[PDB]
RNA sequence: AAAA
RNA sequence: AAAA
């Protein structure tokens, strides 16, 4: 899915670490307008990532956009999910005007929130993912360098919420792995240039098809079998690795 | 699994429709000056890839006991079997009681015997063409992995596809099964409407057979910009679609089937 | 795609080396009237780099040919983008008439805008990329040198956005590269003299072959195959290197 | 790849066919007093560029069974070849049934023998000219990488244009054959209308065929200043231009195929 | 055939 | 054949 980043230049120092998190959990993010580009795709568009903080609210020209996308979201085209810089209790509420104080109360109060601080890095990121991700289908953790076997391997880990997907979810997703792999070691990217990737996670055999199918001349592909939990080579795209090779897990 | 074929100009007409059967198969075919850039001929043709190098195809013909040319191959042919690098299996063009055994000498004579009895042979007949077909082919795919039955052409819901169909004998292979496999299925695509071919050239292809999740993976894998890809899920029972190569084919839409 | 600056005397120094910087990704740039040369080529004729400076806007002989350029912009034959050398907020908007002020508001912010600084030059210069390749085709980095395995060589960098381009394409592009080759070793140009040059980058076969082709009698040609990751000669114009030869990544 | 014709002139008729054919598929053919400007003849030619010299079409044939001469080249060519510098693929005029091996010397039909049996040959017939040729074509490809089937003109979407198809045997190339080819498109370029030559003049070239790219580059950058060049994509099956040097026809427009 |  |  596409999320966007509405922000104050003050928290940029967090505003890129939670970009960074994110973009290594294989969703597209776009910063830098940004509500007449809401208008694109398919009706599962995206999710609006608002950080609130205390110094965020003092700009108009920070909150108009807002007003604005709660106006369209009211509509059912995307989705707000607030992040509070600073707890509930000591945003300054007092320095805005009646209309402002009763809309910032209805979109925390009708509107689920959740809070994201400094001191509890790992907490704050995986609550925000998975508020982020909580009406959504099939998860994509993020991606962890794991050397198998005395072979490197990166493993894209997805989760099922449930135990079963609509049979034409895949026509609907808006999420395709091609512009996500790296084309240069120096460039940054979710998935490492090169190095190979693996599946992990129980699904549906038409989705790891699905998965596997775009990775053709970019990189090797590994897939998990659980009937012997181990991992199973594919593509030899690299020298040295054949397809049926075998990494203990 | 490669086949090469041992036979005489005589019978031709039914070499090449083997041929066309198997190689609607999934399975690599090799006549006359065909390929393997090596030694050439078939005898050296033998040693090549690995151990399931494949299984020889003797033409047994009434008129082909003659022409020592083809003895001598046969003869080599089962000298190097018995080292297990090859193994043989005949076709007896016609019954094997109206073999014309008495034109052969004693040597001859016996090794024929030899072959027929201690090694199974399989029956063949012009007239009964399907039957005497999937007698040999499954003869053929008897000692071997996951079978792969002939691409069959068929319509669903308006839109045209070609399914690959395979089915495992038993129920689990070896987890480095992928390893050992002599099919690399990239070859076996047209690149032109006219070529012929296992797979006809832009036309959707679609797996089905239960099996095991990395084998449909390392399957679909070497389609990408070449096919369309559709997949069979059983859950629901309706082909699955992964790619779009065609105009009006979009990845995701079902095949009521 | 062509680029036009606007801009005055002042900061021609910036103005300068923003135009190498550009013009070592590949862009057609002209400076020296700017009104009239708008019309021609091709729809996508160009992207206006109008430069925004506090002292640039004391100059109504230079505002009159903004104020055109926005007239005509409003058809769509060009667009205009700015770029501040100074910060939004210490602009002098005071001295300006109020008909020059509100069409500066709305220039400001009914269109985006992107902000320079003398001091952090490198990521300035890659916003300013990044504004000028939003809306194109496929992107182009600056050209690095780089001797791979001892033999000198320059890398021209090109990056699809997202994964597929129209198939008639090719024909309403309006870059052709035979006018970026340099003729002499003096003589400054995106692609030096003689020295081998190389097409890097994930893309479709016939976009290697366009952009390789024009090279003839020109220069050898390296190309980099993604299979095994090393880079191919293709060409051979000049002695100690044949087509064949290989570049170990 | 080179071909030199060694032959009689009681055959002309069928070897400039046949060499005709061969140079319709991007093949260097060699006759007398037509090439190398470095020697003469046709022995010492060998003797020449890489280790993939050329391969020896023997046109082998009842009035060619004797010509004494004939036969040193043929001895010299055969010795050689042990050295693997040279392949020999002979062609049989008529079938090896009617081959008067009884006028031949005991060591001349020995060698004979030993060339027929140990060496893979073609046999050849004028009633099936197609088929014949399109043996021997193979013949010639069999043992050599991506292979070069003869140039088509086709006439798509009202637009004149030539095909030059190419086929990779199996699915890889080592990554330095550009270095080991033989094959340079600049000598097969026409310069007049009225020249023959593989490639017509002017006529706008497409090349089309699965391969990697730097084959793709390597294969059109001659074509620069001479003619208009077509690329096939398969994303879509359609062919795409890549240069304008003829009126009326601008880099970027679609072929529907 | 929903990690067989 | 969209870095095979
Ligand atoms: N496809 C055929 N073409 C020509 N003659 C044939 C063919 N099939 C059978 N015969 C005849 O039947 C016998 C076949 O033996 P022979 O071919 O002479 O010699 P070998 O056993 O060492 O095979 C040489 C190979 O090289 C070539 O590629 C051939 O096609 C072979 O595959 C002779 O009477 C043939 O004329
Ligand atoms: N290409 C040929 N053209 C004409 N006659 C030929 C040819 N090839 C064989 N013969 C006949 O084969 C017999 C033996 O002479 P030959 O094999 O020719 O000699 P060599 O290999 O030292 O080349 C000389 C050729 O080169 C010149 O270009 C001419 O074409 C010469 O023929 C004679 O009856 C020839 O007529």
């Amino acid at each position: 899915p596409q999320a966007f980043f509405s922000h104050n230049n003050k928290d940029k120092k967090i505003v890129l670490e939670v970009l960074e998190h994110l973009r290594q959990s294989l969703v597209a993010t776009w910063i830098d307008s940004l509500i007449q580009q809401i208008i694109a795709g398919i009706s599962k568009s995206q999710y609006f990532l608002a950080f609130l903080s205390n110094e965020y609210l003092k700009s108009d020209w920070c909150w108009d956009e807002l007003e604005q996308a709660y106006a369209l979201h009211q509509k059912g085209k995307v989705k707000i999910i607030p992040i509070l810089l600073t707890n509930r209790a000591q945003l300054d509420l007092n320095a805005l005007t009646d209309a402002r104080r009763n809309f910032l109360e209805s979109i925390l109060t009708r509107l689920k929130y959740v809070e994201f601080d400094p001191h509890n890095m790992t907490r704050s990121l995986g609550s925000v993912a998975e508020a982020l991700w909580q009406n959504e289908a099939v998860r994509f953790e993020p991606i962890r360098m794991i050397k198998v076997n005395g072979t490197e391997l990166q493993v894209v880990e997805f989760k099922i919420p449930g135990s079963n997907l609509p049979v034409d979810f895949l026509h609907h997703w808006d999420l395709k792995i091609e512009d996500f792999i790296a084309t240069s070691p120096n460039e940054q990217k979710p998935v490492k240039f090169d190095v190979p990737v693996a599946l992990y996670g129980p699904g549906p055999n038409w989705l790891y098809a699905f998965l596997t199918l775009p990775f053709k001349n970019r990189n090797t592909v590994f897939v998990f079998n659980s009937r012997t939990s181990e991992y199973i080579c594919v593509y030899s795209k690299s020298a040295g690795l054949a397809p049926g090779m075998v990494l203990k897990g």
